[PDB]
């Protein structure tokens, strides 16, 4: 039936860029049906200072006063444990995001996941302040020599050893394997969460995107719009992701990884920018998956409950207690999301119709 | 500098699309070091009539008088055995290309490979006229059904059972698995030619493109200029294709599948036209692979000998007795290949350096 009450929705993986790109995307978080959003720091330059993350959050609140913003740091060589403690006590960050060097957009200044020992003092400081270590799990491509070949199709599976070693050396740290794309990564998350029927005892979780529940490799093969990192893998991998989405287990919640790019950055014959834009219809995208799986009863937990529980979002931080109501009204997705200016976006599943819509109903 | 006499080179897979594109790419066949070229019929509309294939060859000979052309028919429901016999008796065609519906460029008016029985009257007529059945070995992608899901990475391996049935039903018909990409296809070709000596005995062979000896999945991921059908697969597959190329076996000869597209057709955000342009440096591309393998003694067979032996190219049909001579002269690939008016093509490995160049020397 229609009009499902979702409460305070969560999108723990968001890119609202900057500039006129920010003026267009930040309001769409509200229009997409999301109240709490976790902002990613891969900007130019990456957000690695206290003044940058504070003024960046202020600019975001001016553009969307009703949206709760959870800020983050870019795991870079410039980060010090002193900066981690100072920013965490001032409530400026909720975690630090890690980018492997060169695997995705604005990841050039990232880290090498084969020598994580350099950032162990950083993770030690994060564990004390109860921050979250967001991981873009993918090994950089290696075609060189005798070592096993690492390519875009198995770079996620080759990273799982690094995830299990980080969970071993920092057991109390909250780690998130962002935007899982392979079945091998799903089984590892279930193995780490072996015997936790305790919703609050989940320390290593995994976010799932909207496009990775639809796309396979065939969808982005000749279509750069569906190209993102990690790449959309085989249908067997999509089968494991969709089952893990409607799973209802507390270690799986929603992170969109909505990466807006100008359409000129996607119509390239080489060097196409990675990332799918799904912010304008974030909740209706996930609504179609849970409807086709006949598991709409687990939609609130995946979108709202498990995200708030893991990040420990207390009610004193929510900028607007308005609730997101998902009512079954057909709407067609526009061919292009534009701002009446040089900026234009091709949204995910542009042209198709979604069975659900989203509106806002405040609490009384 | 070092020189290599290659004789009458062969490129048994060439796309020479109509229009101003034809007048631009057809001379590049001779400039690429290719003397004999097998022309593919995937035009718009495809080449299914006797009048259209006669006029097309005369257009090609008008643009490249010194290049020998071997024409082909497009496997379609419009074909009849009476048309097969008449065309083969006039030396109008040399074989028929099979395009599975919805697999590659201009495949739409194609066939369904898990139902090949409807074209057995055509194969029966081709078997009597000693024609060659060129196969695009890729089952159409099916992600649903109670059967194994088919995608761009296993569509070639899923076609192998169809190739084994055609070689069984028509044992004396010549069949070529065009542009092998997977290792499973390499092992399938070697096993069909188990008890095969004295190359004349080869009935089922395979062509290996120039770009598949360089590219993997990481090369076309985010680079539509390297996107082609079949998809460049994992490094394990690339290793087998290179081993099979320099092996010197008679059932592996060179077919480039040079698929020229305007740069405005590769720079799309949806529906990117597949195909790599490797015509302008066809032979120098292959020479780079054989130099890296120290198997230059087997180069003359892979590009000249095994192609003539399989297609039975008599000396009375060769349009020019000039020999393609490789000489070790370093050259840079241009950034674009343009006719100067409306068409600009991004060539394969544009910007890199090749250690060989091609010149033509008269015979005797
Ligand atoms: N464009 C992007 C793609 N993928 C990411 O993970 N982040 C981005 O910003
Ligand atoms: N563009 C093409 C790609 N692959 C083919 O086999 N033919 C084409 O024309
Ligand atoms: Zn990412
Ligand atoms: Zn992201
Ligand atoms: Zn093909
Ligand atoms: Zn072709």
């Amino acid at each position: 039936v229609q009009e499902i009450d979702l409460g305070l929705t969560c999108d723990m993986h968001v890119h609202v860029r900057e500039g006129a790109m920010c003026e267009l995307v930040t309001p769409k978080i509200r229009d997409g049906g999301v109240s709490i959003a976790y902002i990613m720091p891969n900007l130019q330059p990456p957000i690695t200072t206290l003044d940058r993350v504070i003024e960046y959050k202020k600019t975001l609140q001016k553009l969307a006063p009703k949206t709760t913003f959870l800020m983050s740091f870019y795991l870079s060589k410039d980060l010090t444990p002193d900066l981690i403690h100072e920013a965490a006590q001032q409530h400026a960050i909720r975690g630090v995001k890690c980018y492997p060097a060169g695997v995705t957009t604005n990841s050039a200044a990232g880290v090498d996941p084969n020598d994580f020992s350099a950032f162990y003092p950083i993770f030690k400081a994060m564990q004390e302040e109860n921050l979250v270590l967001n991981l873009h799990g993918e090994k950089p491509s290696v075609h060189d020599g005798d070592k096993e070949p690492i390519h875009v199709l198995n770079a996620e599976e080759a990273f799982l050893p690094a995830l299990k070693k980080l969970h071993n050396d920092f057991p109390n740290l909250k780690i998130i394997l962002e935007h899982c794309t392979s079945e091998s990564a799903i089984k590892t998350i279930e193995d780490i969460n072996k015997n936790v029927k305790k919703a609050t005892d989940v320390k290593v979780a995994a976010t799932l995107t909207a496009h990775h529940l639809f796309l396979t490799i065939d969808d982005w093969a000749g279509n750069p719009v569906n190209f993102c990192k990690p790449v959309a893998k085989l249908p067997n991998d999509k089968k494991a992701l969709v089952k893990a989405a409607v799973s209802g287990k507390p270690y799986f919640f929603f992170g969109s990884d909505s990466a807006p790019h100008p359409v000129q950055n996607k119509a390239n014959y080489e060097g196409v920018c990675a990332g799918v834009y799904s912010q304008s219809f974030a909740i209706p995208y996930i609504a179609q998956v849970f409807e086709e799986q006949n598991a709409l009863e687990n939609l609130k937990g995946f979108v709202s409950d498990f995200g708030i529980s893991f990040y420990e979002v207390k009610d004193s931080e929510v900028a607007s207690s308005d609730k997101a109501i998902l009512f079954k009204k057909e709407q067609v997705i526009p061919q292009v999301i534009s701002d009446g200016k040089d900026i234009s976006i091709i949204p995910f599943k542009a042209g198709d119709k979604l069975s659900w819509s989203v509106r806002w109903e405040p609490r009384l």
